[PDB]
Parts: structure tokens; sequence; C-alpha cells
């Protein structure tokens, strides 16, 4: 590597090993082609380290981004930062807004996803909380998925194919487009159950995955498959 | 002269349910003492907020609280509160604060929605009753790790001059937020917030300077204000522990 423009590069800081939340982030630099380093998938890493040093914006925990002497923490506030600086959401401060709260709603489902298998504690295992998680899955297939759905369903009718009127994909667009490609992953049945109610959100997610911004990225090892991060196949959890 | 007046369509209108404070409280607490004049439609006679948000269309709220403000529909109470921050400089002029004011405000609304999960942690939809074996089990992680994880966390954001969270030089919107969640604990958890005080001065500190705001004290000591009841912040002894 070491070509010149990565002089620009922001230090993009979570997790190696799965996609997680950190994968929001890297789908809005990757497609909007914004130089970044994966800091903590580098071999000599220490986020350990970094992440206690004293900042005067402290994260409370990854994903965080480094950018212009800034420490932006929170996915949905990192992407509002990428939103004005890179022109991944609208001009405007209603398209912004729009965007931000869009965002926010998919960071709630995201959190929905994660708690389904967790839903007594992050820090517990999964096997220890196993007959809650039963339940909570009942729930989260009949009645917060289709709400879910159905919400974005409703913001995509509008002229042009997006979530928002600017003429081109917004982060939040990729956000969506991950969020349903973590529910088929996590949730086949129920999804194939549930896909003929939102053809718009289908046809966008099927939009985002032949983009050719992304056509690179998630053909490449940089790409990591779901497994026991927020979205995982647990068939006992899932459901027609 | 003293009362600051309005002619109509002037007020933004807030969206959001009677009875409880909930998510509301954060987007009242920031109009109240920032003097932005807004209408509470869910609590004046004959309003239905439900019906209301059936017709809007072009930027539909996902769920209450939402803003009416200069033409928008603003939905997500941390997203009304970054318009507010913005334009009526409830946070700081500059980009590296707003950022940081955002995250801060997003760190307050995951602890918020713990403190609702510790007793709805099957369905936001069913009855406590229905869950309370399974919110026993929550509990004991929210207050042995998570209340002290958030705790300590503002403790240490708030380690700079000024007595804020910020460097602007007044509260912003995160500082009243802040204020609340404490409010919220003081209330939910009496006997783990016993054990905790003492460890967060900063934060004890700055719970105290916004229950003291002048700019609150009509709005504290008002009708307006609800106390906590079966919202977010809920009162169950067997929930609490030292
Ligand atoms: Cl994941
Ligand atoms: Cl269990
Ligand atoms: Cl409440
Ligand atoms: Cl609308
Ligand atoms: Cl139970
Ligand atoms: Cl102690």
């Amino acid at each position: 590597e070491n070509l010149y423009f990565q002089g620009m590069a922001y230090d993009l800081w979570y997790w190696d090993g799965i996609p997680g939340r950190g994968e929001f982030v890297r789908l809005a630099l990757e497609a909007g082609k914004i130089p970044y380093r994966d800091r903590a998938r580098e071999p000599g890493e220490d986020m350990l380290d970094d992440m206690r040093r004293r900042r005067d914006t402290p994260p409370f925990a990854p994903p965080y981004l480094v950018a212009d002497g800034m420490t932006i923490a929170q996915t949905a506030n990192i992407l509002l930062f990428l939103g004005v600086e890179h022109g991944l959401a609208p001009p405007d401060r209603a398209g912004r807004l729009w965007v931000n709260q869009l965002q926010l709603t998919i960071a709630d489902l995201t959190a929905e996803a994660h708690d389904v298998h967790h839903p007594v504690a992050a820090g517990l295992y999964y096997e220890d909380q196993q007959d809650v998680a039963l339940r909570r899955a009942a729930d989260f297939r009949e009645t917060r998925m289709p709400k879910f759905m159905q919400y974005f369903e409703q913001a995509l009718d509008r002229p042009g194919g997006w979530l928002t009127d600017m003429g081109r994909w917004s982060y939040a667009d990729l956000s969506l487009y991950h969020v349903v490609e973590g529910l088929l992953h996590a949730f086949p049945r129920r999804m194939r159950t549930l896909v003929h109610r939102y053809p718009r959100l289908m046809a966008l997610h099927a939009r985002v995955a032949e983009l050719p911004e992304l056509r690179g990225y998630l053909a490449s090892d940089r790409r990591l498959p779901f497994g026991d991060g927020i979205f995982r196949h647990y068939p006992e959890l899932d459901g027609a």
C-alpha cells in the first residue's frame, strides 16, 4: 500500500472477527470511497490500550472514528458526521434529520436483533439465557420484525427508489440493506414468510447489493461473514 | 414585559404520550429551559395523537415523541434534541462539540432504554407481571454492572473545567438529559443509588446544578412536570438492591 491519498485516512476502531456495529460505518466508508484504517484488524493492534487513553471526548464503547483530531463514537453519530462531511446525506437540514432518524430506527432494530439472544445480559453467555431467548424471539418475530419492516416499506414510498429525495443512496440506505442482510442470516424462516409484504424494502436491499461502489468490498476479505455478533442464526429462535 | 408572548403558529407541536414523563420528558426539559414556545398537544382536550401520526406521510415517525417544527416532523428523542441544539443554541456552536453532545445524548438514551428493559426484558408489549422472573435476572445485571458503568462514564465525561458536559460555557441539552436520567434512577433504584452516588461527585454536582437552574424553576414546580409511575422508570422493590 502506502499510496499518497492515504495521508487523509480516518482511524476506525471496532472488534475484528465479526461485522457487528462497525459494519454500518465500514459500508459508508467503502461505498463513499473515504480512506480509512481498520485499526483493530492490523497485526500490532491494541484497541484496549487505545480506548482507555485520556481523551476530551472518550468513547463509551466501539465503534469509534478518529477524524480531524476528533474522536467520534456511537454508530449513528459517526455516520451523521460522514453524511455532512462527505455528502452521504442530503444537503439540507430537513433531509439530514430524516436520514438521522432513519439510522436511529435502524439501530433500534439492530439492538433488538442482538437482545433476542441476549435478553438478560449482554455479558452472559447465550446458553444460560436460552429459555428467556425463546420467549423474546416469539415477540421479536411476531410483532417487532413486521413493525420495523412495514415502517421502512412506508419510508420508501417515494419516487426514485431510495429513502430520500436526494437522487442517490444515503448512508441510511446502506444501513437498511445491512439490517436486512442480518435478518436474512439470523431469521431465514421468518424472512421467508415476511418478504412478500415488503417489495420496496426488498428492491432497496437488492439495489444496494448491486451498487458499483460496493462491488469490490462485498466480494473482498474485508467483508466478514456473520457469526457470533449481533446477527446470530439460532434455529431455535427462528420460526415461520 | 416579563411574560414571553407568541402569535398563532409560532409554538412547536410536541407529540408524546400523556400520563408518564417517558421519552418526551427529555424534549420537554430542553424546550422549557431554553424558553422555546411549544404545545404539549397530546395532553390537550380533544387531540388525538394516534390520528395525528397516521397523517404524517412525508417523514413519518416510527413512534412518539415527535416534534412538528418549522415545516418538519422530527422523530427520535436524540434527533429532536439535535435540531434544538443547532437551531436554538442548546449545544456547542462547533462541529466537534455538537458531535460530542449527540453521542452523550445517545449514551443517555442507551441507559434510559436499559432502565425500561429491566422490567420489560421479554417484550415491551407484555405486562411486567408476566415477565417478572426474567426481570429479577435482568435487574441483577443492570444494578451490578450496567448502572455503575454508565455512571462512571458520565463522571469521566464531566472531568473538565466549568461544571458541565461541554466546554461551551453553559448547560447543553445533554446536561439536562443527564440530570433527568439520574432522577429516573433515583426513583427506580433508590437502594442501589444509596450505594453508588458517593462514587460520582461530579455527576451528582451536575444533577444538583440542573435541578437549581432558574430557567427550570417554574417548570419543575408546575403541573406540567408529571411524576414517574408506570413509564420507563418504575420503582419495583424486587428489582432493587444494595
Ligand atoms: Cl454481526
Ligand atoms: Cl434462561
Ligand atoms: Cl418515565
Ligand atoms: Cl410528515
Ligand atoms: Cl417471567
Ligand atoms: Cl461503593
